[PDB]
RNA sequence: GGGGUAUCGCCAAGCGGUAAGGCACCGGAUUCUGAUUCCGGCCCGAGGUUCGAAUCCUCGUACCCCAGCCA
């Protein structure tokens, strides 16, 4: 599988320039990682095992106002989960802190860096517009001397939050707005999760970043398009401080998938706003979220493999991604039977009942074996394959023709009976008693009655309404009422076999996994992953 | 103003010499799952250089990103 990116490595492997490819994914601790973050991840960890390499996990945690110790946790939980691993320990941006505050000094010894004092609102109004260039700062030419006191200053805690910020001296007329002295560092009196209240200066993303990268041997440092105009500011603070390498960046596009938000911010309100169970609800573009709902590792690295690695704006359809755990279900997920809306069918022909059927785990697959389904008079149906008249494209059970059980003989539906509201209780029948191994065209599933298993199955749908739903002015305004139908049915028995994380596929229906945050040892819960490909 | 992008369902090969593949959709074969499997259907605009242009050049047009003491 290759992309402008492996294209760029073999170049440099083949001119010299590199003996080895070093990565790194660097996720900030302030969310869950998203099927974005596991593009990423393919893209990084993907890269460095393919050329024998290696790749880093390093915590962005340069903000601790917005980050939390939860995150870390899960975000090593799913990377790991997803089947990639780091070189060395986990890293995190924090461990520089004390070399990216010498780095800061070397910039102010240099002359390019100084002490700013300029309000936050101030430095909006001399940093200019898109068209108009900014101006300089009164304090932009205080002295070495004194931006040394100051920034010390700063790092005492002699400076309240917003009084004072480290800003680069770059160019205030520079037509990329990120070099108009980008702020080096800021104050801020909060506990960070690492390094505790050793530090009230705060190193930003810019001079983070690539001085972390270059300490840490990286070769590419890969991430996506928002940043193409930082890698100027990358490079320059590279190219200004005393450091033996220097990592080049290269930037790829985001995924963005149809139904569905993708910004960390806009999870975590869908979260805090109690409109999902949590981060990893079931219908969460979250890898918590995917993996409960029962998409496997394989499937994404499969998915993060067909939507390639370019620089063009896209979004992926979701039938993209159901492609991908249809195909790893269809092959590995065993075979059973249930029915979500139950309707009784009753064989009055049958005499009395007790029997067991060889049921095959895979109809493609014998080496999986064979199971023993039992069957009697009295089964449940889905209520859907039943019709008193229809055309002759229902393929399913209709009062004067017969239908054929799943790996079972051939009943005929003879009479039905109702309710008072016209919806059918029963459907009585008859059967073929030499069928086991006319023209009946068309097979149904069922559970024997007798032998059934009382389980709760969760329909899940697109949790927006619309295929932009960041695109709309209240993004939560257009969520899917009916992302979430919870409905109670009747499984063949042996599904109370069935564990949290093995996928079946109930034939007829889809594929579907235990549900542990629900599955009581009393009432199991299946969460269908997705529905299987329907259309007459 | 600067950075990027465009192979007309959604992605995406291609890197001067007869325009891949995946998803989707549509046909047909197999089928005791309306599944599966297997066949088949499917170069932003205008010029210019060139024997020859999706590939190079020029000028456009459309879309995305940048005016956080966020990343
Ligand atoms: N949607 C995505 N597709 C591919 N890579 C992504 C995507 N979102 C984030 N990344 C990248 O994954 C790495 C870690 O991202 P980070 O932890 O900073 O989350 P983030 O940038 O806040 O994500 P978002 O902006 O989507 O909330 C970075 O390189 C980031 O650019």
């Amino acid at each position: 599988p290759t992309n402008f990116i492996r294209q760029i490595i073999d170049e440099d492997l083949a001119s010299g320039k590199h003996t080895t490819v070093h990565t790194r994914f660097p996720p900030e601790p302030n969310g869950y990682l998203h099927i974005g973050h596991a593009k990423s991840i393919c893209l990084n960890f993907g890269i460095a095992q393919d050329y024998k390499g290696q790749c880093n996990l390093r915590f962005d945690d340069t903000n601790p106002v917005k980050e939390d110790i939860e995150y870390v946790e899960s975000i090593k939980n799913d990377v790991e989960w997803l089947g990639f691993h780091w070189s060395g320990n986990v890293r995190y941006s924090s461990d520089y802190f004390d070399q990216l505050h010498a780095y800061a000094i070397e910039l102010i010894n240099k002359g390019l860096a100084y002490v700013d004092e300029l309000t936050p609102e101030q430095i909006r109004e001399y940093r200019g517009t898109l068209t108009q260039p900014g101006k300089n700062s009164p304090y932009r030419d205080r002295s070495v001397e004194e931006n040394l006191a100051l920034f010390e200053k700063m790092r005492a805690g002699g400076f309240e939050e917003g009084k004072a910020c480290l800003r680069a001296k770059i160019d205030m007329a520079s037509p990329f707005i990120v070099m108009r002295d980008p702020v080096l560092y800021r104050i801020k009196f909060a506990e960070h999760h690492q390094t505790g209240n050793k530090w009230c200066i705060y190193p930003m993303y810019d001079f983070t970043h690539c001085i972390s990268d270059a300490l840490e041997g990286i070769t590419h440092s890969l991430c996506t398009l928002e940043f193409q105009d930082n890698r100027r500011l990358y490079d320059w603070v590279l190219d200004n401080i005393t450091i033996p390498v220097h990592p080049r960046q290269y930037e790829f596009s985001r995924l963005n998938l149809e139904y569905t938000v993708m910004s960390k911010r806009k999870l975590n309100l869908l979260v805090t706003d109690k409109h999902v169970e949590g981060w990893d609800d079931p219908r969460m573009p979250t890898i918590s979220g995917l993996r409960r709902r029962g998409y496997t590792a394989a499937s994404i690295r499969e998915f993060c493999k067909r939507i390639g690695v370019t620089k063009q704006d896209n979004t992926i359809e979701m039938a993209s991604l159901e492609s991908c755990i249809r195909e790893d279900l269809n092959e590995n997920a065993p075979r059973a039977m249930a029915v979500i809306d139950p309707v009784k069918l009753v064989i009055e022909n049958y005499q009395g009942e007790g029997e067991m059927v060889t049921m095959p785990n895979h109809p493609n697959k014998p080496e999986m074996g064979s199971r023993q389904v039992p069957f009697s008079g009295e089964i449940w149906i889905d209520r859907a394959d039943f019709r008193e008249e229809a055309n002759k494209q229902y393929k399913r059970l209709v009062l004067g023709k017969e239908v054929r059980l799943r790996n079972a003989y051939v009943i005929k539906a003879e009479r039905v009976e109702k309710d008072a509201e016209g919806n059918i209780t029963t459907i009585f029948c008859t059967y073929d008693a030499d069928t086991l191994s006319r023209k009946v065209k068309g097979v149904i599933h069922w559970v024997s009655a007798a032998h059934a298993l009382p389980v709760e199955i969760r329909l899940y749908d697109r949790l927006f309404s619309v295929p932009n739903p960041g695109a709309a002015d209240d993004f939560l305004s257009v969520i899917n009422p009916e992302s979430l139908v919870i409905k109670q049915g009747f499984a063949e028995p042996s599904l109370k076999d069935a564990v949290a994380g093995k996928a079946f596929q109930f034939e007829r229906e889809g594929y579907f996994c235990l549900d542990s945050r629900h599955s009581t040892a009393e009432k199991p819960v299946f969460n269908r992953t997705v529905g299987l490909r329907d259309t007459w």
